[PDB]
C-alpha cells in the first residue's frame, strides 16, 4: 500500500482545536438539526417571527447598511430599543442553541428562527411549504460595532409591528411607507408582510390592533378577509384618529381594534386592490407564497456576499 489516495475529509478528523472565532460552514444536516432544536425550544411562532424581523428590519436601501448580518440585535444599542423588547426575550434561547451547536453564527440562527416560525405558521394553516434559507452570516462583536463610521437610527416607527414611538403629526401611514421603502419593498410585498405579520402576533407589545383573527400564530389570510368585510363598520375612538374600533353591523358587538397602519390597506385604492386579491376565496396559497417571497427577500437584503 502506497497511500496516494484522496485526502480524508475534514469532517472525519477526530480532533481540531477550537478557533476563538470559528469560520462556520453549516451542512444541510447542520441546518436541519438547528431547525429541530429551535422548534423544540418552546419559542412561539410570534417570538420566532419577532426576533427574525427585529434583526433584519434595520436595512436601509439608500446606502445598503443594516440587516441581519452581524447580529447587532444581540449588541447595544439595538438590544435595548423599546421596539425590540419582545424580540430580545427570545435571544437567550438562540444564544444557548448557538453555543451547544457551534455549527452556525448567531446571525444565521436568528434568521433560521424566523424560517422555523414561518414554516410552523404555514403548517398550522394546512400548508407544507419550504422557506428558503441561505447560511453565511457572521457575528459582529460590540467593539467592531462601536467603531463603525455609519449610523443606524433607532426607528421612530415600524408599521410592520404596529410600533409608533410618539405622535408628532407625521402620519403613521406615511411612516409605514417610509419604513417599507427603506426595505425596498413593493406595495404588494408590504401588503403581504403586514397582513401576514399581524395574524402571526408580531405587534411589538402584543396589542390586538389589526390582529383580525381568532387564530393567532396561523399564517392565514384572515387579516384581509376581515378588513374588507362590509359586515364591519369602523369608527375612531377619539380626536387623534390614531385608533379605530370595528363593530359588527348585525349585532353591535365590538369585534376588532385597529391603528392607521392597519386601516390604510383598505383605504388606499392601490393597496386595496392588492388586499382584495388576498381576500379572495381560494387565494390562500397565493398569499402564503407572496408572504414567503417577501419575507425571504427581507431576510436577504444585505447578502451582497451571495453575489
Amino acid at each position: 500500500h502506497m497511500y496516494i489516495g484522496p485526502e480524508v475529509p475534514k469532517e472525519d478528523l477526530i480532533w481540531q482545536d477550537p478557533l476563538p472565532q470559528p469560520i462556520y460552514n453549516p451542512t444541510e444536516q447542520d441546518i436541519i438539526d438547528l431547525k429541530f432544536a429551535i422548534a423544540d425550544s418552546g419559542l412561539s411562532v410570534s417570538e420566532l417571527v419577532s426576533v427574525a424581523w427585529a434583526s433584519a428590519s434595520t436595512f436601509r436601501g439608500g446606502d445598503k447598511r443594516g440587516g441581519a448580518n452581524g447580529a447587532r440585535l444581540a449588541l447595544m444599542p439595538q438590544r435595548d430599543w423599546d421596539v425590540n423588547a419582545a424580540a430580545v426575550r427570545a435571544l437567550p434561547v438562540l444564544e444557548k442553541i448557538q453555543k451547544e451547536s457551534g455549527k452556525a453564527s448567531l446571525a444565521d440562527i436568528i434568521v433560521l428562527a424566523g424560517v422555523v416560525g414561518v414554516e410552523k405558521a404555514a403548517s398550522a394553516a394546512g400548508l407544507s411549504i419550504h422557506v428558503p434559507f441561505a447560511p453565511g452570516r457572521v457575528d459582529a462583536r460590540q467593539d467592531q460595532t462601536d467603531i463603525e463610521m455609519f449610523e443606524l437610527l433607532e426607528p421612530i416607527a415600524d408599521g410592520f409591528r404596529n410600533y409608533r414611538a410618539r405622535l408628532d403629526v407625521s402620519t403613521t401611514e406615511s411612516l409605514l411607507i417610509d419604513k417599507a421603502q427603506q426595505l425596498t419593498l413593493t406595495a404588494p410585498e408590504m401588503t403581504a408582510l403586514v397582513g401576514g405579520m399581524r395574524v402571526l402576533g408580531a405587534n411589538f407589545d402584543g396589542s390586538k390592533n389589526g390582529v383580525f383573527t381568532d387564530r393567532v400564530g396561523v399564517l392565514s389570510n384572515d387579516f384581509f378577509v376581515n378588513l374588507l368585510d362590509m359586515r364591519y363598520e369602523w369608527k375612531a375612538t377619539d380626536e387623534s384618529k390614531e385608533l379605530f374600533e370595528g363593530r359588527d353591523r348585525e349585532t353591535g358587538e365590538v369585534k376588532f381594534t385597529a391603528s392607521r397602519a392597519d386601516l390604510v390597506f383598505g383605504s388606499n385604492s392601490v393597496l386595496r386592490a392588492v388586499a382584495e386579491v388576498y381576500a379572495s376565496s381560494d387565494a390562500h396559497e397565493k398569499f402564503v407564497k407572496d408572504f414567503v417571497a417577501a419575507w425571504v427577500k427581507v431576510m436577504n437584503l444585505d447578502r451582497f456576499d451571495l453575489l
